[PDB]
């Protein structure tokens, strides 16, 4: 029954090799006056193999349902456009976030990190692997709590966030994940990221082969986590073994973290987005 004419579009948010994204209004039904992202494809644009693609994108968003995943509301389509209406998240984005701030410090970084460990464990409990784990697809909301995107959801790319395995093309598993995530961390941690070089050839066969030189103002339980993300063999990293996401919520980097209370957004957020009279 949901189609574009019951949506009152306010200002275009983006465009890219995606589609186009805007800042529309529902103006029928029950959730009339809400505000959402609405994505928009043009059938044109995308050939027999990047249809495959975008049909298993909303296959996925349907699955999906976690408070740290953008929700999938509606999608639907036209002769020529692929329409997808998510969540709009007023907060911004932690890419914003780090280039303003340099570097977070550890309890920053430790709520950030906690809150993506929740929403990629959900993701591979389906089956699902986030393909470009950056900065730039994490979004805030209104309280200052993570939404991750869907532009990475599978069952190209920033080569400075590829696992071992994803730079030599060997297959991209649950594992090349937690090595993204420890790339995300280091980022966070040190306003730097671990592997790059010269060029992105250089970066790629850093990853391979160098080995990381740890800066020292992390605290001991930061370089652990790292040390043990940062394994070459994707067998052998951090939750790969037998109780997975348990293995990294269950580190002493994360030993001050209430995984309840974390979950249900009972912890307060680093950053909260957007007097004088006096009177005896
Ligand atoms: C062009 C796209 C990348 C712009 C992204 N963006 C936003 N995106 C969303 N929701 C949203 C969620 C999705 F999962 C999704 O795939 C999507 F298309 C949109 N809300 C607010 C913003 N605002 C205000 C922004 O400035 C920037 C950060």
């Amino acid at each position: 029954k949901a189609d574009p004419s019951q949506f009152e579009l306010l200002k275009v948010l983006g465009q890219g090799s995606f589609g186009k994204v805007f800042l529309v209004k529902k103006i029928s039904g029950s959730d009339a006056r809400q505000l959402y992202a609405m994505k928009v494809l043009k059938k044109a644009t995308l050939k027999v193999r990047d249809r495959v693609r975008t049909k298993m994108e909303r296959d996925i968003l349907v699955e999906v349902n976690h408070p740290f995943i953008v929700k999938l509301h509606y999608a639907f389509q036209t002769e020529g456009k692929l329409y997808l209406i998510l969540d709009f998240l007023r907060g911004g984005d932690l890419f914003t976030r780090l280039s303003k701030e340099v570097m977070f410090t550890e309890e920053d970084v430790k709520f950030y990190l906690a809150e993506l460990a929740l929403a990629l464990d959900h993701l591979h409990s389906l089956g699902i692997i986030y393909r470009d784990l950056k900065p730039e697809n994490i979004l805030l909301d209104e309280e200052g709590h993570i939404k991750l995107t869907d532009f990475g959801l599978s069952k190209c790319g920033t080569v400075e966030y590829m696992a071992p395995e994803v730079v030599n093309r060997r297959g991209h598993t649950q594992s090349a994940d937690w090595w993204s995530f420890g790339v995300l961390m280091f980022e966070m941690l040190t306003g730097t990221l671990p592997f790059q070089g010269k060029d992105r050839k250089e970066t790629m066969t850093m990853i391979l082969k160098a080995k990381l030189g740890m800066p020292q103002f992390l605290s001991p339980e930061a370089q652990s986590l790292l040390r043990m993300l940062f394994k070459r063999n994707p067998a052998n990293r951090l939750g790969a073994g037998p109780d997975g996401v348990e293995e990294i919520k269950r580190h002493s980097f994360f030993s001050t973290i209430d995984w309840n209370k974390l979950y249900r957004r009972e912890i307060h957020p680093p950053f909260k987005p957007a007097t004088f009279y006096f009177d005896p």
